């Protein structure tokens, strides 16, 4: 687990001992969201995605319909409960809502034309010379000069453009005004519809896409209604302003994707990375959840190996310290969906015993604040704890996931044992790095102590069976003192039984 | 330039102050290195290819004649020097010669055999088959396979994307199953991780290539398959006296290598990263680890880096790279290499010019980005202390250009050697490096934030005016480049007599 | 208040430019405070005036007295502490430290009057005996018979004040030149630099002396002269099974003892930084040197360090220490001294009650000045990795500690260990040690921070009540004392089971 | 040697582990020394000993003595420093130091008279001059008029160091005090009141006298006493004016306003004494190593010469030796980064002045070795802004060569001292070898540690880089002389590019020949 490498003075030296015959620890403690689609929308598949590691299913409602999506919904509930008979070997598995969101699009049966460099193609609000598209009020909103980016930013230019760079056009192809004056509501009435179609197939997250600014996210929110209100808000800064505008976006949501598809068409290629390390940086400071989205293993979806450039990038967003990794076309519509879940798993791993937990656990402390919050005194001191005399696990009793939360933000290397027995909490957990979640189903005990004593052997169980640590090994236990939520105050260092 | 960022006390709060609306510097401090084939061997093409920021023209001796190689020399001589008139706007360009070295390659089908899962294929090197490879035999030139390799062994083609286990073995053949199936096409490269394979680090081949490189005047040769020093040594020992001054950058693409980087790296004059051979010959999850390794060691030895391979690789074919590539030629940086590099992108690819721009444009963001305060400090605490005045010099100077933020420090260097000690101690601001020896201008590219400069002016006769003279021109070039302008503060290295490796005096000038 | 502006610092030099003398600080007072006990002290009148103005351990000289007047002392002491019993929330205990008279070569009679020693005259030196009280200019006795075989040499005499050197040596008798010549008295202590003793460092008279220690209940011994780790080990040996749990302090005062200090420090409870001989065995420049050392060593090691000797000298004549004497005591534990130590000041002086009660000030002011976040990060970047669930338990509460700027750390302790676990990681915050065994309160004092309190409830049969009882009493000692009040956040440690070596249960909880 | 090992430790606890009594320090001291002349050390012969055993500055304390007493006292000074002056290589400049008396309270005459005050004894306290010179165990005259106005009831008067502490219990023309502290009163003891609000100039006309006197006789630095502000400092530079405009202005921080105010007053001083004495007296003696440990640091992260003062080695006026205390206090007011340590009584009437001197260099040398230049180095450059000055890039610059190659020294050509005090707020290891043709340039930087200041004699060459030449060779022959480094050993080199001040621009790296 590169401990010899862990135990430099310097990062310059850490990395001069990083060791490729180091195995790594068995746990993995960076969340793995897969795209659901085509390629990955069937049971047996769901099965062997589950088995290769996937976390969390990422439902895209930029396309398909409520049945298309509430059949995936009802697949990966089926999947994910063919492993319930064994509670120790059982694994939660959120459901995340993607929204549509302020989506410009241009006008299954599909023909594409040939858009050439140098040629002079109309806008109006299907073929060369001629476009429509969705937004009703681009004429005002750009000027001749400003750029339009269709089809992934694949393509560049009523409105009268000039082909920068051509390529095949196709038809409903996303469009990108960078920086433009865009108007579309941050919830469109598609989105509530989607959302309210989410709260009721019981989903626990939603990304929200194209956030600029905190209203768009309490838009989010107030749509969701009181039934909706455990829901995770996760805004997608995938544009200038909401890069501009990050810290009042970050206050209101539950956490963030950085979704760099978007993001670098609408900001120059060349600074996502700037984006990116800035928003996870300020996210692991907040203690809120950060993803890092969109190509990480592109070349997947036609090649059964990835880049070298690929492997680097998701070793890069686990160094950075992001608290999940995404696919997205390699699950939903790639050749190879379960390789790519695979070698995120395997990439994670490697990446999480080369950090430099020696600075990363000073900064994180010197840029937390003292609070008299006795439940964040006791995670940070658990952290200590864990390092300290190098703990097989931190196991946390938590009903809200709260607990484990505080835990994961001080970033121990021992991975977090969350038991609870709420499974939205369960599923949810994977939200933040090195929560591994177990869902405790036995009956609730009579002496609370006892109910607990249970709990932590529910924990010790699936540490042995899963090999995060043997029998002797030392683990730290975090417990509250009084039955209820928000009064973890107990911390306990015990030996496995 | 990011300064808010670099201001920070710890390097989360570096992070968190990264700011994209913060232009970079009008300098690019590390070199790119582009790989020369049918895309980009034009006298126009190169011209084009200098002017958006190649420093190195790679040839890779994997494939070509010496007529094809030296047609090849002969116009990147030809396009560099069509910027000569104007010694201010010149740009050295090295030539690097990437060596053949034991590679295995697949027989002969244009052609492909779609290879399906499960499917049985043989291997043979009887050569009764060595253009009638198909879907059911398939010759390769590595005579000793069936020694080598065992029942359970995986033999992966075709850049490791086509992948062969051995079920039986034979006296001169190997029945295997395909695991991972696709398109097999003709002389297709052969890896055999984990075998014992016996192929001679400097052939009979490369020993007349690296001649040739020693006859064409290459700046450098990059020596594939590098296992241990006496590899090297081989390399070295065969560019004999008249190639002695040829740069030896070690290709690290095997599990031996890696394990033996550190004698390598001390027998090598630099190291490059060869991740394209390494994430098939090491499991692709580990190929990061031994990235950052090397890159930290050679920093810490002062000994150029280079990251290659797959960098932009999707732009073989499209005009914009996905958001990995973008990401890992920043990481690159970040990491600290010397050089990034293209291969495909610029040899064979559809957008060779957009490939050396957007190396050029990531470079120069992820150069404003490192958090030169840690670095600085950890760099000179990992550096041995020295009697040698000229390394003593080259630290006062780069933290002199910190404490003035300088324009530039020029260094009047004759052997390369007083910018690369400066080099080594990663300042911000540009190195402008004064020859007027060709050979070291053009060499000088190895080295992070060396801009290397070829003074043409004859002698002049007060040895303190030959020196005003090289400075004056390095400040001309700063001007032009739009590196610092009239008023500000440079630092200038020199000798304080004429020769090589007296340079001992700092001074802190206005550019006048 | 308490330098927490000071303590927020990013660099040690802002950290010192942030010092604010008009920051008040705590009223915990952390650092123990140990008074040498003599003709001005040993009244109970004088006793409880000490206790109250902070005296942790009354120490007994045993170069001096005898065992009647040292049993008079011990009880005289017991009586000054036990008249404050009837409260246990207010009460202190006070350790009694029995200090060896150890290898001591004296010199014989000259009445007691002197005798003037010029430099440059000549001076014989003798173990004879006929010249035992016929000491003069011409010939110094000495009780050390074997002296005539052990210098070949400088001699030192009088608190190192005069000074002799070897001119010729015959067996009988020494010829030597007077360096620092002075008035000469009589049976004043001599030091012999270098020079290889062969005395044992534990003599007959120390054994007697040790044996009565063990009648007496003394809580450690200050052994004198310690030069390697078999000399702690007779000490340990004569205290036999009776004395097992007595505290040996090894009292570092030779060059030789400074040499061997990790084999004396593994063998060692604690150290003292014996300044007085140290001082004159090694060249007084070079203390501070030798006692940052030991002070660092035993810091790291989580062992007890007491800086000796000299501390406030000139308050054996005047009621104010000098500038230099301020500084001294705020400076030792700056180092990171867990107690200090007052000889003459408090022994014979005519100020004993200011002396202890400006070693009271001092301490509170400098551990007020102490940069936290550095001691804490280098303090747990030097502590082993161990599977001991007590210390990672410990290292956790005061990473919590510090987390919530905690108003105390409460510690149930039987043998002491677990508080003194906490006190190794020196939390700004007190550590009130609950114990019901009297010698753990007592010898708790030894530890920085560590505010020991002696619960005198009878044993509950519930244990969970047992643990809650305690609590709440030092919950109450907290509040009295003014550590903390309602509503304020404090740390505490329990462990799972009866018994000593459970503690691994850290809670953040509320005063109620 | 010089505690290399401890100070290649990657945590300041590593290096105090590392902390070696066999390992020996370099030559070179850094620490300036200044003593305190008097009727022990104001003979010739004396003052000879005392520059050999390490004296750098010779401080003159205005609070006693006539200025015939302090002219003949600086005639000796010069008269035994210039004694070495036929040999400019081991000529060592001696600087004179003018201590203000300031606003002083001075108690009456018993002239060379005692009375035992007892503890618990009623003293009257008076301004009536009547008493002026029949002070004695019942009546004690002092010379500030307006005392009964600014003290009250319960308040504190303390006399003479403040050994002697007396308690007001009643106010009148006259105070009723108690006496709590009781002891041996002398004539024209020093008095204290801690908290009361003196009105006092801080320049009197005494003070006024004392600096042109000081003016005339060509002192090199004035450590202004009682400083409480910034317009005190004006003050003093005032009084000095065209003709004393090169003289620094040291400001003595000895009360409660000047630690509270003394950015202000660190701005407008030349540099800062840490005057311990009044200073533990004027707030609670525990508070003053807070107080030093403070101005040090400011003092330091300004590139302002800062002085530690009073009672380092005070048992030495009677004892050959220096207490446990006296030896670690002197080590720890260079290790928190003093420029100059000082000697009061022990020079000035002790009974020995010269063991007093070695003791300060011999600590000095250990205690410099002990420096952790890592984390100091590192710190200082963290926390100095950023500026355009090429001067002073070129200085940060050296020290860290010096540091690369481990250099002997650093020489400095300069002719104000500037580029030389550029250069020690840096803080190198190495000494900084201050080649300058200006006399109180040579005296005035022994204020900065690491300045080893050597006077060129030399006529000026008429070709400026063989006149620059010929300074350089003159540092090596005085580093050689005085075993700092030896034939082939690596030292730094600062010059500038053109003749004046203000252009030193120029380092190199160079072989001592
Ligand atoms: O003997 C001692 O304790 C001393 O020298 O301090
Ligand atoms: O006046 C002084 O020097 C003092 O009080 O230290
Ligand atoms: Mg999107
Ligand atoms: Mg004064």
């Amino acid at each position: 687990q590169q401990l010899h490498a862990a135990m430099a003075d310097t990062f310059l030296e850490h990395m001069c001992r990083l060791d490729i015959d180091s195995p790594p620890i068995t746990a993995r403690n960076t969340g793995i969201i897969c795209t659901i689609g085509p390629a990955s929308r069937s049971v047996e598949t769901l099965k062997e995605m589950i088995k290769s590691g996937m976390n969390v299913a990422r439902l895209n409602f930029s396309h398909g319909t409520h049945e298309y999506h509430a059949e995936t919904i009802k697949n990966v509930r089926t999947a994910t409960e063919s492993f319930a008979s064994d509670p120790i070997l059982y694994r939660p598995v959120a459901v995340a809502l993607d929204t549509k969101g302020p989506e410009i699009r241009t006008g299954s049966g599909t023909a594409e034309v040939e858009l050439k460099k140098g040629a002079t193609l109309k806008i109006t609000p299907c073929d060369e010379n001629i476009l429509w598209l969705d937004y009703k009020n681009i004429c005002k909103v750009v000027e001749v000069g400003s750029k339009i980016y269709v089809d992934d930013g694949l393509i560049s230019l009523f409105l009268v453009t000039e082909v920068e760079n051509g390529g095949s056009l196709g038809s409903k192809k996303g469009v990108n005004l960078p920086g433009a004056a865009v108007d579309l509501p941050a919830v469109s009435e598609k989105d509530i519809q989607d959302l309210k179609f989410g709260v009721e197939q019981d989903v626990d997250m939603v990304f929200a896409s194209f956030i600029r600014k905190a209203s768009d996210v309490h838009e989010v929110r107030k749509v969701l209604g009181e039934k909706g209100k455990n829901i995770k808000i996760i805004s997608k800064i995938e544009n200038h302003e909401g890069v501009r505008r990050f810290d009042e976006i970050l206050e209101a949501s539950d956490g963030i994707m950085v979704a760099r598809g978007d993001l670098g068409i609408e900001i120059p290629a060349e600074k996502v990375f700037l984006a990116q390390k800035m928003m996870i940086g300020r996210c692991n400071r907040a203690g809120k959840p950060v993803i890092c989205a969109t190509q990480m293993l592109e070349s997947m979806i036609k090649k059964p190996r990835p880049t070298r450039a690929e492997g680097s990038d998701v070793a890069n967003a686990v160094l950075d310290g992001a608290d999940c990794i995404m696919l997205s076309g390699e699950t939903a519509k790639g050749d190879y969906p379960l390789e790519a879940v695979r070698m995120q798993h395997l990439i994670a791993r490697e990446a999480e015993a080369a950090i430099y937990h020696l600075q990363l656990f000073e900064e994180l402390r010197r840029l937390a604040p003292i609070t008299s919050d006795p439940t964040e005194a006791t995670a940070v001191g658990a952290v200590e704890a864990s390092f300290k005399c190098c703990s097989g696990a931190i196991i946390v009793l938590t009903k809200s996931g709260r607990s484990a939360h505080q835990v994961a933000r001080y970033r121990p290397r021992a991975p977090i044992i969350a038991v609870t027995r709420n499974p939205q909490t369960a599923r949810q957990a994977h939200l933040y790095r090195g929560i591994f979640p177990v869902l405790c189903k036995d009956p609730v005990q009579e002496a609370w102590a006892e109910d607990v004593d249970l709990r932590v052997n529910f924990a010790m169980n699936v540490g042995k069976a899963r090999g995060f640590f043997k029998k002797g090994d030392v683990v730290i236990v975090l417990t509250g003192w009084r039955p209820g939520s928000g009064f973890t105050n107990t911390m306990r260092v015990v030996p496995v039984p």
